[PDB]
């Protein structure tokens, strides 16, 4: 996992178990840092995006002050789109696809389950769980499963133009109302620990 | 009432013939449906082009049992709408994990223009559509056709009328498909939230009506 | 500010921390009147919609969400901040094709912690982090596919749609309503009460 600070604030974090506890570790790093504003989480070019690593992951990613963007351009499966599902703002290309196939696998889906419901509602959770069927960009923006969609060749920039929006916002502002607007979201995802 | 196996781990129940013992009865089955271990899914229909579905609080008693057991059994539930879902019709297919409309469903929560409290319509429409399409339902008491109804959330999926409970018992034999233990380990814990929601309304419900 | 009956039990309002405590102060006063039962709070045609400022924007969402009558809120220009926050409040948005909705407190350099729950219970979850980090403008039908508004009417008719719905709401059994009201709103009320605390909690 190769971060790299391209400066006005942005962090951008370019792409198991290991590599599960070093984003756990880094996305810390960048929270501590006085420096970085607001991360970025990209997959790369069409490229895709236990119980107690996996869980300090998801907590991590929506219990940090600064807002994350996931730049999401190929597939978003299971694990991958539950991480995205942690994130502030998941910007989509065209070509983007949303699957939880987890039911069909033949494993549980209480994080799937929960995270696709703060996203989407129950109908969308329902709807994705039960039938397994992806999700292309187009039905996932309706469905409130991306903030939005861009051709694949603005992905990237169109990621970082608004990392630096967010980075010119008051510093205080935002990290004073992330982590309060996600205490319910954080909260649901320790309860799941518990459970399983 | 009438319960069938289809035998792919598909029970139908149907029907049969909205009073208490209806209510008590369906809330025995929905629990028996849990125990047997041969039962993977469960289809709730109301037939063929047919709608779907003191004194006061012994009522709210039994329709708060129906909405929880509904919604806190481990198997999951789909409700085959073909027909009008009034009240607390609509009310027992927003407990199921999927409804299936055909282009006949229509959808309606009139309580206000009956003139009797709306506080499971209320709670129950916000959790699958969303707080605005509950505010536009009870407001107005207008009927959600079916195209109008999947756009909202109301239903999971729409198909025409021959086809909707061979699309109901395709998407039964999906879901019996799955490995039990993921749907069942997942279906009642994903809806504790839900039927803590059912829970805390049995009292206001009882002041209401 | 100004308040008027249209008869069939409908109250029209029309409209800084005194400005917030005189329209919590009339809520309650419609609450309290047998003759309401429907309130519609109305911009105008053409129009825009510490620890103490905190206690009195608390006590008007609160006021607008808890009363026990049904609350229309008729947009025919801008609500931005607190004026989309009041609105959030109402349980029935119409605004005209003018209508147009920010929540730009990130821009503009302030925390929007009210803002953010509001936002989320009302539309979800995506549309408030769509809103909050984009800091755009939402036009009526954007607006309308996102559930930030209920209803969409040329700007002509938009008052007489109001008042068309104040009607409906009005001609309904006052218990039913008045019962049912306070009792779908209380996990909304709830929220915003636990906000108060953790914003004083906070400085």
């Amino acid at each position: 996992i190769e971060c790299s600070r391209l400066g006005d604030g942005i962090a951008l974090a370019e792409f198991s178990r290991a590599r599960m506890r070093e984003l756990t570790a880094l996305m810390r790093e960048l929270d501590a840092d006085e420096k970085v504003r607001c991360v970025v989480l990209y997959g790369g070019a069409g490229r895709s995006f236990w119980i107690d690593d996996i869980t300090d992951l998801y907590t991590t990613v929506a219990a940090i002050s600064k807002p994350v963007i996931a730049a999401i351009d190929g597939y978003a499966i299971g694990v991958g789109l539950q991480i995205s599902l942690c994130c502030d703002y998941r910007l989509g290309s065209e070509q983007a696809r949303l699957v939880m196939p987890e039911f069909r696998v033949g494993i549980a889906c209480n994080f799937g389950g929960f995270m696709l419901e703060a996203a989407a509602g129950r109908t969308v959770m329902q709807r994705m769980l039960l039938t397994c069927d992806e999700w292309p960009a187009e039905r996932a923006l309706a469905d409130g499963l991306l903030h939005e969609t861009v051709a694949s060749p603005r992905l990237l920039d169109r990621a970082l133009e608004l990392a630096r929006t967010i980075s010119g916002y008051t510093a205080e502002a935002v990290q004073s109302t992330r982590p309060r607007v996600n205490a319910p979201f954080v909260a649901g995802l320790e309860r799941i620990r518990r459970e399983a």
